[PDB]
């Protein structure tokens, strides 16, 4: 358990959002 995987989150949330929110 490190800080990088707290970063991974913001980016992982974020980037399932993107690709699922594109038609």
């Amino acid at each position: 358990e490190t800080s990088e995987e707290r970063a991974a989150r913001l980016a992982k949330m974020s980037a399932y959002a993107a690709q699922r929110l594109a038609n």
